[PDB]
């Protein structure tokens, strides 16, 4: 009854997390600055990812490895996601933040984002032309959060993923388009969800070798943000 | 135009055929990888024709054909990889003379966590009763969805049928309209799990790079430069 499609969605909606505010810095961007003003908006969105993911219905119900198993997989994902849908209607920038609007050639300043921009403005524009919902985004979104453990207590996470599942076929019913039209959107959203995951990895695989490089502290972010943060 | 029964029959007759590898002695870190990166390199030969019989990827310009070859070769393997495993957990049936048991990874640095990913992908397949028809479908599929970024309004075309033409599978085999949707998302849901398994077994095989286990990295760039035309 709380997974029902139209309900589900609703608490998709308001699960959303507030909008993180995060400032350019007054010199010009360097490599040292830039990569901090990037994990630092990273960090404070990974304090909002925990209360967002605790909210979507069944999520608390898992048990504790497993909530820790979906979030150390996912999170990169998730905050890409994110940026793509805030930049859907901005080509050739990255709206990390309203006051933090990056162009694509910014990334000449860092080695190797540009790379990892390509890719995120590449995938945006595809939601573009799909022209994705807002409600599709929710579904894929709490999507990636469930379906991106691979699992190399587990009946609950299949009946989650099933009951999005069944949420992101609603939205799209409701565009009232054709069965076979539905059904190609369906597969051309979830097509889309390898490009976010290569994305996640590369980008991801890019942060290793700035932690190398020792221009970031760490790597794993939501790790750095999990030790930092206290429990109220 | 192909018909959606027609096309799966044409990616049957695209099937590659079986490559051997028979080897070795025990197995070493380096004589694994060397068994491993031989068996790819014969395997990256086939999936060349493979792929030009793919309707349509002939018509993709010279750029679009490489384009997509380049990165989603190790996908490919892999997905071949799962399909030859699908019914034996436990186990990854490389080649026919080389079935590897999970706890046998121990030997290479780092590979355990990629062949456990491979199986548990390959366990999710199994669950799923993955089809003959929808096997062929999705492999063609990873094939024409790789690629980021005339002949682009082609590669649409193409992905299109293939998508088309799995959509008719799901919907021959009579279950339910909601069953048709949930086996369609969890399919292409899985898609990302190839996608995770392929990114991080290559920056596996760079590793082995650098510790100088195997000469090269780009397995697909090496077959081609060694191989010659006829
Ligand atoms: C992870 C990186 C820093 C954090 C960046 C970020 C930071 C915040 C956010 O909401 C999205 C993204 C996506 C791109 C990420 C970058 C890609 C490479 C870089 O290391
Ligand atoms: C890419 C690796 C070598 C080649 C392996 C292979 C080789 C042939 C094949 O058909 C499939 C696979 C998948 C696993 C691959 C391995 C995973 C890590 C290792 O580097």
């Amino acid at each position: 009854m709380a997974l029902s499609p139209e309900q589900l969605v609703l608490t998709l909606l308001e699960a959303e997390p507030p909008h993180v505010l995060i400032s350019r810095p007054s010199a010009p961007f360097t490599e040292a600055s830039m990569m901090m003003s990037l994990t630092k908006l990273a960090d404070k969105e990974l304090v909002h990812m925990i209360s967002w993911a605790k909210k979507i219905p069944g999520f608390v119900e898992l048990s504790l490895f497993d909530q820790v198993r979906l979030l150390e997989s996912c999170w990169m994902e998730v905050l890409m996601m994110g940026l793509m849908w805030r930049s859907i209607d901005h080509p050739g920038k990255l709206i990390f933040a309203p006051d933090l609007v990056l162009d694509r050639d910014e990334g000449k300043c860092v080695e190797g984002i540009l790379e990892i921009f390509d890719m995120l403005l590449a995938t945006t524009s595809r939601f573009r032309e799909l022209k994705l919902q807002h409600k599709e985004y929710l579904c894929v979104k709490a999507m990636i959060l469930l379906n991106s453990s691979m699992y190399p207590s587990s009946r609950k996470l299949a009946h989650l993923l099933n009951a999005v599942t069944d949420a992101l076929v609603w939205v799209i019913a409701k565009s009232g388009i054709s069965s076979q039209q539905q059904s190609m959107r369906l597969a051309n959203l979830l097509m889309l969800l390898s490009h976010v995951r290569h994305a996640s990895n590369k980008g991801m695989e890019h942060l290793l070798n700035m932690k190398c490089k020792n221009v970031v502290p760490v790597y794993d972010l939501l790790l750095e943000m999990l030790n930092a943060h206290v429990l109220r």
